[PDB]
């Protein structure tokens, strides 16, 4: 999962080729969520990647705490918000027992579990993790709604060089029994002769399936928001899913 280039070496180029809007909208959503858990809220950033919404948690005083698959992502992560408050941890290694009242899971990073067995273990340690009451939000793909083109991202290079750096990005369902989604990222840096094309397997990129594969997992109630505007799934590509441990 997190060994992944885009990861690793491309970690810091990640955050850049993300729009802003798209971070403040759902870090915000995340902190009203955390508001309507009480004081003080302790919360888990299952891949946290830099950290941003850690630092936003923090600043709010929320007990944040995030993983990381990537041993990158959290040298970046923890030079934002210090060592302690990450680990380099998979999610397939979560077993805590209560310790959270809010788990968050943002930017697919739970489709990287290894098809549905694999996600439904993650959830169900994600549902033990969580104290009775607790709740979790998870950003998913669905496949089905994926763009139908392929993308392309310009930003300056280094010493700015105009659209010296170029994201591509395709996302398309796989012709797999269960959903199933391929996400191609290509990165070229013209200037500094970089060029990297790499194919993600993303698994259970269905919001119905995945909702299905929550309450498998225990939880009591799984809402799926089109967004952070909290509107009805109707054609959002990805969608928010909160999911809430019964008491
Ligand atoms: N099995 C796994 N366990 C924990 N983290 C994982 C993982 N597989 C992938 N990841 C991580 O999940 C992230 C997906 S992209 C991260 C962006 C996201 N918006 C955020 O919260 O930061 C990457 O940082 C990657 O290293």
């Amino acid at each position: 999962g997190g060994g992944y280039h885009l990861f690793n070496e491309l970690a810091h180029s990640y955050d850049l080729h993300t729009p802003p809007e798209n971070f403040q909208h759902d870090h915000a959503f995340v902190l009203e969520e955390a508001r309507s858990l009480g004081t003080p809220c302790r919360l888990l950033d299952v891949g946290c990647g830099t950290g941003a919404l850690l630092e936003k948690a923090r600043n709010a005083g929320i007990l944040a705490t995030g993983i990381d698959a990537s041993p990158k992502m959290v040298e970046l992560a923890q030079a934002r918000v210090g060592q302690e408050a990450v680990t380099l941890r998979r999610m397939e290694e979560i077993d805590e027992e209560g310790a959270y009242d809010l788990v968050v899971s943002l930017c697919w990073t739970i489709h990287y579990s290894a098809g549905r067995a694999g996600l439904l273990d993650v959830l169900k340690r994600i549902h033990r993790a969580l104290r009775p009451g607790g709740r979790g939000i998870i950003q998913i793909a669905h496949a089905a709604h994926a763009p139908k083109r392929t993308l392309e991202s310009r930003i300056p290079g280094p010493n700015g060089e105009p659209d010296d750096v170029v994201m591509l990005f395709r996302f398309r369902p796989a012709p797999t029994e269960e959903p199933s989604m391929h996400a191609e990222y290509v990165y070229a840096c013209k200037s500094l002769n970089e060029l990297l094309y790499e194919n993600h397997l993303l698994s259970m990129t269905d919001a119905h399936a995945f909702a299905a594969c929550a309450r498998e997992a225990g939880f009591a109630q799984v809402t799926v928001y089109d967004s952070s505007k909290r509107a009805p799934f109707s054609a959002a590509p990805n969608p928010l899913v909160c999911v809430e441990k019964a008491h």
